[PDB]
C-alpha cells in the first residue's frame, strides 16, 4: 500500500477513556491499570470495557495512522462514530457506529455481524489503519508484514464524524498489561 503520505497525528482524547485506563503525558500510549484510576465520571466515558477514543474528528479525506500491539494478548482498533453508546453493554459492529478488527484467544477477527475470521501468517506487532471517508472505506495493514492487507470494510455508511477507536483489553491472564501505542510518522 501507498497510503503512508495520507499520516495524521493522532492523540488520545482522557475524557473519553475507561476510568482503569492511565494515558501517558503525550496522549500516544494507553495501558490498563490495576485499579480506578482517581477520575470523575463523565457521560463520555466508556464504563464496561477498558476503551478510549483519539481526540481527532474526520468528516471527510483519507486518513491513515499506525498502533503497536507488541506483546497484547487481547485489543480492539480502528475507528467509530462521535455518536456511539459508551454506556453499558454492545456488540463492535457497523450496525452500532464500529468498524473494527481485534485479537482474542489467539486468533484475529474483524468486527461484523456476526464477525469474520482473518487469515494473517506473520502475527502483527504493528497495525496501519486507513480511512477514506467519501469512498466508505476502512482498511487494516500488517505492517510487520511489509504492509499486507488484513481486512477492507467497504460500502461504510459512517453516518458522521468519525473518530479512531481502541479497546486495551482486560488483563485476567497477567499476559496482557501491555500499552497500544501510537508509533511516529
Ligand atoms: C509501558 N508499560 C509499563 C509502564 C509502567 C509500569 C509498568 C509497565 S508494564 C511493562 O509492566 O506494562
Amino acid at each position: 500500500h501507498h497510503h503512508h503520505h495520507h499520516m495524521v497525528h493522532i492523540t488520545l482524547d482522557r475524557n473519553t477513556a475507561n476510568s482503569w485506563l492511565i494515558i501517558s503525558k503525550d496522549r500516544r500510549q494507553v495501558r490498563m491499570g490495576d485499579t480506578h484510576q482517581n477520575v470523575s465520571d463523565n457521560k463520555e466515558r466508556f464504563s464496561n470495557y477498558p476503551m478510549v477514543l483519539g481526540a481527532q474528528r474526520f468528516s471527510s479525506g483519507k486518513m491513515y495512522w499506525e498502533v503497536d500491539v507488541t506483546q497484547k494478548e487481547a485489543w480492539d482498533l480502528g475507528v467509530c462514530r462521535d455518536s456511539v453508546q459508551r454506556k453499558g453493554q454492545f456488540s463492535l459492529s457497523p450496525e452500532n457506529g464500529f468498524w473494527t478488527i481485534w485479537l482474542w484467544q489467539d486468533s484475529y477477527e474483524a468486527g461484523t455481524s456476526p464477525q469474520t475470521t482473518l487469515h494473517i501468517q506473520v502475527p502483527p506487532c504493528q497495525i496501519g489503519i486507513f480511512v477514506d471517508y467519501e469512498a466508505g472505506v476502512v482498511s487494516f495493514y500488517n505492517i510487520t508484514d511489509h504492509g499486507s492487507l488484513i481486512y477492507t470494510f467497504s460500502e461504510c455508511v459512517f453516518a458522521g464524524p468519525l473518530r479512531p477507536f481502541f479497546n486495551v483489553g482486560f488483563n485476567y491472564s497477567g499476559g496482557n498489561a501491555a500499552p497500544l501505542k501510537l508509533c511516529p510518522l
